[PDB]
Order: structure tokens, then C-alpha cells, then sequence
């Protein structure tokens, strides 16, 4: 089963994590956002958005949808 959650990614870069999970599954584009970007319910299984504060720390766990 492919890896679709990455929650030792928090608390780390965003730009970093980014990386790290787009080697770690090689079918998803990782994308940073600012936590509380507005989405929509669209599922989208090759996207794992990386939601970053202020700092660009990764504050949420990453998951592919």
C-alpha cells in the first residue's frame, strides 16, 4: 500500500516536506498553502496539499486528497 499520509511532517519545513513526500509517493504533486486556504470538497488523489503557518512550518498532517 502506497504512503498517503505524512504525519512526521509536522512541525517541519513546508517547502522541505513538499519534497520528501512527492519522493516518498512518486503519483502526487505536493503543493504548499497557507493554513485556512478556503477548498473546495473536490477530491483529487494525486494532490497532497501541505498546509504551512506564517513561517512556512508545516501545521497540519499531509494527506493525499
Amino acid at each position: 500500500p502506497v504512503k498517503n499520509s505524512w504525519p512526521e511532517l509536522v512541525g517541519t519545513n513546508g517547502d522541505i516536506a513538499a519534497g520528501i513526500i512527492q519522493t516518498e509517493n512518486a503519483n502526487v504533486k505536493a503543493i504548499v498553502v497557507k493554513e485556512g486556504l478556503p477548498i473546495t470538497q473536490d477530491l483529487n488523489f494525486n494532490r497532497v496539499r501541505v498546509f504551512v503557518d506564517e513561517n512556512r512550518v508545516v501545521t497540519q498532517v499531509p494527506a493525499i486528497g
